[PDB]
């Protein structure tokens, strides 16, 4: 089944290299004209997008009025929200990167969270177009066998849960 | 898996260009002879229906004995049922035209319907022929994106929630 | 890739009952009805057809300009053209029935006729909707591990060389 | 095999509406900005390009260095090169339209065209972005079931020969 995963359009804390998880951040107006972007790109089937602000205004500036879904948020990094990734503990670092591991104070452990992005995935009825974030897309890249790694304002297409059709970057 | 949706035959509202959603009409003489033309051009297998008379006599005509389920209804347009598509506010007529946020006072919003539909869709066990409604056929077909609009008294096949394999129209 | 094979209208030998193969026949009124109704359910892709009048004229009649192969014929039945199906010798009616061992004098053995048949189906280079004959769709339905019959005027659309998508008969 | 087709940037002819096949002309400086564009928004992949001059112009200016390939021209239309549409006989109109029976005195048959196209297509060994023209751009899209019509400077990734992937158009 045809699915959308689309990371939204950058913030503040992209440039500066902070982790952002459930900390509701707006668009730059950088994101914005990413967002803008898509929607000469994105196909119009059902919409869901993440509450948080960003993944909201991204999905209205690419014409799209989207169900909201909690499910579909970052991780919550508690009170690592808004570390710098570079000073980051070692710990941290090797686990958000080996993907398992993880569960700062506060927060939500990578297990929690894969266990609600794949639930509210399985629990889809029809094709759709996810406004979400750059860890919920990785999780679901990496559940198809591929790198995770997609910028922000981009997006993939899987046909989930075989394979990725395509991936968008502009 | 293989699903036959059939837009029921044509009703007054059709040439009209009144919405037409939960009211229920009745079929005009050619709408009942559109359904008739149906008949030997579906497939035989299990078959399910709106329960609103103008899809129950569509199926009727057309050779089945369906299963009625409310779920396979038009979306319930609310105030706006009976309303001209060419009086209708903006907003009203982009949310239609964009087939998103639209949620008309008394009715169905458009995500209820499309849950209502997809859920239907769900939960069939194999191969069906449906006989439902322009708006129920344009939802499925916008899910596999594709351009929804079919003529009445038409039907689609399609792998769902995969593909479209056909759509058929007769004259 | 995505094959439409359509049966071509009736003729005058169907209602009789006789083999029909190189004998060029024409539609009958009927015949040409049912390749109108066509029109309304075949997708716009590149078009071929058998170069026999009623393949020819179902595909006009449906709307298509095609281009025409010999490789689309039914199979030439040699001197059993036009012999009664209720008389042929147990000996053919157990061939055609099994699908091997088909050789009629004068005309091509079951094993040519796939040959020429597979040979031009490989050959394809993009989706295509063909105009031919009940033994050409017989052969194809076959090879996909289904049971080849369709009546007159109908079509059966494949993903060549997969499995079938659906058939399509009025 | 996932390939990306790009029609080139806007000529003269797409504002006048006038047959453009062989007829080599430049991007308008519109065309060139449109172009431009695209860097970055395609894939780096291996690049092939037909070999007019709006198209190599296209593929230079998207940041690429392609092979030339005459195969991945437009139609050749003959002595309708340079024809407006508007006054086309109702006869190639039809032909245009309905994407059939189309042979321009001097110039190429759509039979022609799409054997051209699609051969060339079958030899590719790997993903790959093709800088190339509308009527290319259309016999793919429509052999794959879908309308064929995109705008200038846009492009399509396709799985060929099975479906299209997603269709990408910047402002």
């Amino acid at each position: 089944m045809e699915l959308w995963l689309v990371r939204h359009g950058e913030t503040l804390w992209n440039r500066e290299g902070r982790l952002l998880g459930w900390t509701d951040l707006p668009l730059t107006a950088e994101g914005e004209a990413q967002a803008r972007r898509l929607k000469g790109a994105l196909p119009s089937l059902p919409a869901f997008s993440s509450d948080l602000l960003r993944a909201r205004r991204t999905a209205e500036l690419a014409g799209f009025s989207p169900r909201l879904y909690p499910e579909l948020r970052e991780i919550h990094f508690g009170a690592l929200e808004g570390a710098l990734w570079e000073t980051l503990d070692p710990r941290y670092k090797e686990a958000l990167l080996r993907f398992q591991g993880f569960h700062p104070p506060g927060g939500e452990s990578l297990s929690a969270f894969q266990e609600r992005v794949f639930r509210f995935l399985e629990g889809l009825k029809a094709p759709a177009v996810l406004f979400t974030h750059g860890g919920v897309v990785r999780a679901v890249l990496r559940a198809l066998g591929e790198d995770g790694l997609v910028p922000p304002g981009s997006a993939v297409a899987v046909d989930w849960p075989r394979r990725v059709l395509v991936r968008l970057a502009l």
